[PDB]
């Protein structure tokens, strides 16, 4: 009756995550001045380079040099010895206006509530009662391991740490009438960029004692748990120098860690009219509302859109057998309680607010009581 | 008992797909000369620009200008009137060697069969008996609609078509003891870039009569089917000019269209040591082998790895209730019949062969009898 499931997370300095954070720093900078900015900002990172490419139509005056460099500073890349330095790297900009053909078909001369979806696409939300925050334990633990690394880097207790990290957690679960129950941690991987001086044994001991034991409850760890700590043996070169980064290349880290499903679209760098983001946030909100409302223990929600059309083309509910109500009944409850037009989601979830950089590391869900994490009280 | 499910596909000229195809053209060019090339080539596209960024260590001598421009030519962007021209666009290259720290931890001085995984990560394979090729009908139809557009563009019967397109198909299904049975097509979306002269009514009529009816069996279409054809109303600006493209931004189009699951890693531009690709191909091979072997009607396979470690850290089988055998029994069959070390997968699936550009549009699975699509006969 038991099975394994694995999820990963990455740190703030993983090169793809750098790009997500920069893209959302750009979005936030625009929204601070123009709440209706149309933003589709992709970021690419390689040795010494941040490139911004995409489409922005906005009344804001944004200093891209400053915004990019401040984001990199916050992440911690502040010296050539670390492989990347916000003070001295190249920032290149290839940004144009939003296509007028898109604008006319999506939002021009439309009532805000009746704005069209900014694109076609499909999106999923997911929730599971296995944690209070309604997220899979595998990814929660993986994120917290990366957060702990950043904490110990920033507080100076492990000064050999650098910002680029990856973690991976395999949990053994039991099945429980469609719900899942975590039993134990089967395997943990941690890889983190480090300075030239620290030895492998010092790092592996610190990762076990000061990172894993600080994060993972002892009840989940036992004599059989497998640890792969600095498994490559050496990780001095890191950040964009070690591996090119791009926005939207961590979409499973950003969401459910392999659980649930994904429609494919990236979140970062996009304003609310891009339903890839807003409708995925709304679908999470629906899923979490169903679980916290006691209607089911685990649920997957699909929605889809066509460019220029406000109402979703399809809505689907999959409850894994964890409700007394049928999926059809849950779908009817959802349709009676939620309006998933993007021009309504923006109001319900306050999606013109410049909080997006905060979403761009450690997952978009299960944290911080963002609006999509506050369940809606359902009438049925 | 019925539900809706939606999947999308994109055409060869969608800007993200352009990048996937270029990344895999670069990979193939290296593999033609050096079967052991280490390749991690990301591509970015915006108005007038293809940028290559990443890491390649190879004995090949590759003319990146030629390889990139030939790929864009094949896609069909050959004139400024179409928004992009292989003859005149900018090709910029930011390629460095593979990090020596990665190389030493993954493959240097290792027996090929015992090469480490090139990264940590998780990967999924999926198969469903609802089509002969063991793929979801929603995405099969979505891909075929894009292929039909390209066919009618290239044969001159719809000369107003351009290469950038997106499609989306919503199917109504019945549940059948964990398997799924397609009933009818509920909604179809098609958006395709077009010339300045053709009118909306001509396009919508052609898309219904010459594209949809040519692709979708009439038995699935009825008076209730909803058609969103050129729903934005105008799509003259397209390709990278309309929307920036990046490699690895169509990972759900590349795989199962929202069905199954995804571990997050992109395929294109990566040689076999990157388990994001090779282990996902192997997991598809496992899933399809289980379904074609009669052991189940629908199955999801998870595998995961740590950088530098050859054997997977976890393997999991989820059969949706579609087998008489337990998931544990299927897992034991898989473990007895498959060796999922990357240095064995490469031999079984012939992954040094330069066929990767062929995988980079219309999905990596369900087509062309690639090695991962030829089931393994299972002993149990
Ligand atoms: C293996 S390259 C993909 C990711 O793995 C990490 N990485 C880079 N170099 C190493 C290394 N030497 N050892 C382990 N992980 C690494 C970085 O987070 C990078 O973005
Ligand atoms: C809306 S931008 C995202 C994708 O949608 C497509 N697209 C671009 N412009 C339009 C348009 N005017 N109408 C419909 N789809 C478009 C292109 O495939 C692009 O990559
Ligand atoms: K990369
Ligand atoms: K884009
Ligand atoms: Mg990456
Ligand atoms: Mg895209
Ligand atoms: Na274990
Ligand atoms: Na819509
Ligand atoms: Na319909
Ligand atoms: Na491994």
């Amino acid at each position: 009756g038991t099975f394994l499931f694995t999820s990963e997370s990455v740190g703030e300095g993983h090169p793809d995550k750098i790009c997500d954070q920069i893209s959302d720093a750009v979005l936030d900078a625009h929204l601070q001045q123009d709440p209706d900015a149309k933003v589709a900002c992709e970021t690419v990172a390689k040795t010494g380079m941040i490139l911004l490419a995409g489409e922005i139509t906005s009344r804001a005056a944004v200093d891209y040099q400053k915004v990019v460099r401040e984001a990199v500073k916050h992440i911690g890349y502040d010296d050539s010895s670390k492989g990347f330095d916000y003070k001295t790297c190249n920032v290149l900009v290839a940004l144009e206006q939003q296509s007028p053909d898109i604008a006319q078909g999506v939002h021009l001369d439309r009532n805000e509530e009746d704005i069209g979806a900014g694109d076609q696409g499909l999106m999923f939300g997911y929730a599971t009662d296995e944690t209070e925050e309604c997220m899979p334990l595998t990814i929660v633990l993986a994120h917290k391991l990366n957060a702990k690394l950043a904490e110990l880097r920033r507080n100076g207790t492990l000064p050999w740490l650098r910002p680029d990290s990856k973690t991976q957690v395999t949990v053994q679960y039991m099945q429980d009438r469609g719900a899942v129950l975590p039993i134990r941690v089967h395997t943990i991987v941690i890889s983190v960029q480090h300075d030239e001086e620290v030895c492998l044994d010092e790092m592996r001991d610190a990762l076990k004692e000061k990172v894993i034991k600080a994060v993972v409850p002892a009840k989940y760890l036992d004599e059989d748990t497998i640890y792969h700590l600095q498994p490559s043996g050496r990780f001095v070169i890191g950040g964009p120098q070690g591996d090119a980064g791009l926005t939207g290349r961590k979409i499973i880290v950003d969401t459910y860690g392999g659980w649930g499903a994904h429609g494919g679209g990236a979140f970062s760098g996009k304003d609310y009219t891009k339903v890839d983001r807003s409708a995925a946030y709304a679908a999470r909100w629906v899923a979490k509302s169903l679980v916290k409302g006691g209607l089911c223990r685990r649920v997957l929600v699909q929605v889809s859109y066509a460019i220029g059309v406000s109402h979703p083309l399809s809505i689907s509910i999959f409850h894994y057998g964890t409700s007394q109500k049928s999926e059809r009944e849950l779908l009817e409850i959802v349709k009676k309680n939620f309006d998933l037009r993007p021009g309504v989601i923006v109001r319900d979830l306050d999606l013109k607010k410049p909080i997006y950089q905060r979403t761009a590391a450690y997952g978009h869900f299960g944290r911080d009581s963002f609006p999509w994490e506050v369940p809606k009280k359902l009438k049925y």
